[PDB]
């Protein structure tokens, strides 16, 4: 399986926080945006991760993660012309893609909790399509899955919802995406929306739908009040419950996709902001 | 008088995230953290303003920004090629300076509340130097000042830092020119300081009674300042360090760019502030 | 000008938090919440403060605040026997009132910036009733007012005609005594502080002030809302160094109690911190 | 095995907070602190519960827990006639304990996450003690265990001026029946009170106290300042808020565990309406 994060847009809803930069190097706490979808798709086994940016965006990701030695993966770029859905990820990502399978995660989306980790494995053997849902009090915000247990529709930012189920910026399809993708046609929002892919893989019947498990946090940072909250989330994990979450050294660490020396090297780099301090700490 | 911001720096005690956005594009809540020194430096009534950035960041700044005029000033632009000192900001800015006096903000600084506003005008006219003390618990993370002005020493022999805004007169290019290195390896505001108190021409202020003072540079300062921006709006109403709104309450832009750069700014909800400022 | 506090109630929305102890014994960030109310009242010049409260949660009350003579006041206590409302206070509290004017505080609200201390003091004289507005986001959770001037009051309503939200905080002159034992129950259910003001309003003798630029207004009667008022406070001290609604601190500086009177106040209060600020007014 | 909540003291660290309320009846965000505490004993399998508290204090706990029926289980009403320490608790509680082992938690005491829910009960067999340890910044601030090379437990010092670890010992406390007359024969220490250290240090010196760090991933918490009081209540909102949980709520571990049965825990719900909290155990039945 390879894996995409989709990390360009215009980031309009944070104006004018990201008319000086992408909504995907903010700041969440102890670390840059990018670093938690990064990981999601680490945590599930992937090491070929293209990050997918606008042109004018490109240098502060490539100064940031290079080709991703350092995290154990083997990271890589595309360039997006403008904005214009986030279905051409499998279009703009068909070469890297392959004949594989794929999981595309959105770059401003935060995963955490149980199953949402390493168990995460478990979708590298897709068929279909698998895609998650998880309860919000304003669904019109978001993708929309109405179940009946099935899932029954969906629709993008409903302006009356049929459930309260959003559907995170997650998503596991076997090869078939890529051509499914290449046909579609603008919405009237002017978009190739991944919520029409959804469509597909649900009308031919190999559409699954998860409610995210007890306990997990899904978080969208693409408005300034989101933003905030994600960080206040992640530092309260580290002060009250003691853990770094999405660190994505320490999960090529565990994976074992880099050695105790190279977690040590990088750890020192980053001795002056407390971020390496926690990395040591992983040996002792 | 003129501005500069020291908006450069390498942002060591922030990497990651300093890996891949300058510390001044930080977020702050709803705005840049750009912003905040920018705006102290309008609220003084200065249009003359610099940034000095490191030369990979200058870019997103050119986004933002650009040359001011949508907020009815002349933004410049210089480079510091290396993150030497605060100090090398009046020789890197000479040519911006000129026969001007000149205040000098920091990129990661934020100032709120009583007597730091539109007040702060009336150090246009500074002879000497003028800065100012704000007391604090954790003295020794900061530049401070004893009274009896009496003592500067950069990180104590007081509760009071010296935060990141200094005025001075013409004279300060010819001090910073005339200075060489600390002991850890800079070149540093704090000297400045120390020169124009060796004269006996450094005015030293003491911030009022519930100012707020900020440096957002550790990743729990950052996310305290964003806190305490959004608590001002939602307990309080108050958006603060607008720099639209300053530029139009100073005359500089008029009722129709106002209205312009709020449709600009119109899905984030920062756009909306601009329009309440009308009814 | 005589001053009451309702503090009473039975506390609903707090269950069950509340199912222990009153929500105006309740912590918010550094103090009881009735320091908050209280401290309003003294700002306002008031020395005789009369609460009101349950018969069973007196004790708490009389445990903290005493007779208030440690503050350089009168407090004094009544029980209300059932929470009947809100006009209530006024019939309960008419003894205390006596001939005087009235300011009245609910229990739960936190009063915060420009107008909202010591140049209270203005009201002392009022005529007629006085009122505040405050723009919430969510208005039906609130007593409205609706400009065109006041135009028209309503508790609670279902489709506000506007966003401004009537802050718990009331001056009347002696009249309000016989409005309030005019009243009869609301549709609620209960004796209602909006009628009173109706009435006011039908007289032609309601002033409504929209509260300053910059003002923070909270009623603590939420798990949300409480939370977010202690956060509040202590953003205020972490970040602009202030300590707030402090009736020690009040108190001295109206000169109602002295130095050494402080600092016996700081000696009791000492091991939480709250006693080393009232040490470094004093410098 | 029973259980023991200490919810006296005279709360000095919160006043004036505490001049008109018990510590124990503090909110931390949707709940008095007293649940958090009486929930760990009923996660641990415990029914049979003796609150101490003082004696003004107790009408509210009353007012409260009432005979504890609606969760399930029995409460004993106990009262200390001043804060003499913590070890009095075993002396107090001696006639509700019995013959039997006893979880003492401390009421100011939130425990959180793996670990510190119902696999508690693996505690109830219990022989000598069992306390834990759980890594702080400042130790100086709580009981601090020292573990030797070996990695057992090695000193016990009640807030040492140097602490010889970073390891805090919360406030749980599982103890056989022998505690009782451990307690009993205490001195007041340079504190002036009868210590839960020098009972622990008893056993320790006995070879049979058992110390365990908490799981990775566990909040433990004391809400006895006013920082830590409002840092607790911040942090099981965003538990709410942001994974969607509720926790340490009696109703719902009574009714998980058979206590309780679906008509009683919506009776619940219907007492708890307008604050959302009724709502939270409807949505258990679902
Ligand atoms: C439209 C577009 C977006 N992007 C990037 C920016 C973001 O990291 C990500 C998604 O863009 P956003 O504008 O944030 O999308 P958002 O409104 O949050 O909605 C999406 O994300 C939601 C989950 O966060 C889903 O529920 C929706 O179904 C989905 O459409 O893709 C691209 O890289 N290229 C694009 O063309
Ligand atoms: C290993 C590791 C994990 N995490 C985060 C990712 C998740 O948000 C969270 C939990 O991740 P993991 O511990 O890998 O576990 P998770 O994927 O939930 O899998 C567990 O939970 C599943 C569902 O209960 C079980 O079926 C699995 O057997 C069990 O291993 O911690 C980090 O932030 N950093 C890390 O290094
Ligand atoms: C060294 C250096 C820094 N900078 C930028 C980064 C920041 O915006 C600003 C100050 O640099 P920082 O490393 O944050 O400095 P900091 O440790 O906060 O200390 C300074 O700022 C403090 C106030 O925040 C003062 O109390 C100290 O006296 C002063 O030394 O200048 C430059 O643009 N160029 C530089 O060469
Ligand atoms: C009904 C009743 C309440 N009380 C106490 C409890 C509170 O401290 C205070 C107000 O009662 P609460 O139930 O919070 O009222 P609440 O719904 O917030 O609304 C009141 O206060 C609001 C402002 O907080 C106003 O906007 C409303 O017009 C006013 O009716 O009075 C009493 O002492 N006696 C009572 O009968
Ligand atoms: C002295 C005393 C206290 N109490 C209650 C109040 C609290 O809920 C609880 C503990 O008293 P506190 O004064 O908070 O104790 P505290 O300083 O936090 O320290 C205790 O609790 C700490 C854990 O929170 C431990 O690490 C210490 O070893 C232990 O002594 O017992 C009583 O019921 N009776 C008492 O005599
Ligand atoms: C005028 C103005 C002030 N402020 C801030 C600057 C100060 O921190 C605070 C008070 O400033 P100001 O009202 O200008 O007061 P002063 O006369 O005390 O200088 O409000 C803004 O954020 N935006 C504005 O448009
Ligand atoms: C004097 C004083 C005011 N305050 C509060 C009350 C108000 O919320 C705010 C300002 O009050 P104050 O300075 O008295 O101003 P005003 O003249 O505007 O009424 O500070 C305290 O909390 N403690 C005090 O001792
Ligand atoms: C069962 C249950 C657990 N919890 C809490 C207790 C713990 O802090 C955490 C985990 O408890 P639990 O899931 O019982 O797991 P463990 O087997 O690790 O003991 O969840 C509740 O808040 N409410 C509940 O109803
Ligand atoms: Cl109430
Ligand atoms: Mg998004
Ligand atoms: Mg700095
Ligand atoms: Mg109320
Ligand atoms: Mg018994
Ligand atoms: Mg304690
Ligand atoms: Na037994």
């Amino acid at each position: 399986m390879r894996g995409i994060i989709l990390a360009g847009g215009s980031g309009t809803r944070l104006y004018p926080i990201t008319m000086g930069i992408s909504k995907q190097l903010l700041p969440v706490y102890d670390k840059p945006m990018i670093y938690y979808p990064l990981t999601t798709l680490m945590m599930a086994g992937i090491r070929d991760i293209q990050l997918i940016t606008t042109p004018h965006d490109a240098p502060g990701f490539h100064r940031l993660l290079g080709d991703g030695a350092h995290l154990g993966v083997n990271i890589s770029y595309a360039t997006q012309d403008q904005p214009d859905g986030l279905a051409q990820a499998f279009v703009i990502g068909a070469n890297h893609i392959g004949a594989d399978s794929v999981a595309l995660v959105l770059g401003d989306n935060i995963f955490y909790g149980p199953g949402l980790g390493t168990s995460l494995k478990r979708f590298q053997s897709i068929s279909g399509g698998a895609i998650f849902a998880y309860w919000v009090a304003n669904p019109s915000a978001y993708g929309v899955v109405e179940f009946g247990g099935m899932a029954l529709s969906l629709e993008e930012k409903p302006v009356t919802p049929k459930s309260n189920y959003a559907v995170p910026g997650l998503y596991f399809y076997d090869n078939d995406v890529i051509e499914i993708a290449r046909g579609l046609k603008k919405s009237a929002r002017g978009e190739y929306e991944i919520t029409e892919v959804n469509q597909v893989y649900l009308n031919q019947g190999r559409l699954a739908v998860e409610v995210l498990a007890r306990g997990t946090a899904w978080l969208d940072t693409g408005t300034f009040d989101s933003l905030l909250d994600a960080a206040d989330f992640v530092r309260t994990l580290e002060r009250r419950q003691g853990l770094k979450v999405s660190i994505p050294e320490e999960v090529a660490w565990r994976m074992g996709w880099i050695d105790d020396e190279q977690l040590v090297q990088r750890a020192r780099a980053l001795v002056k902001s407390g971020y390496g301090n926690y990395l040591l700490e992983l040996l002792e």
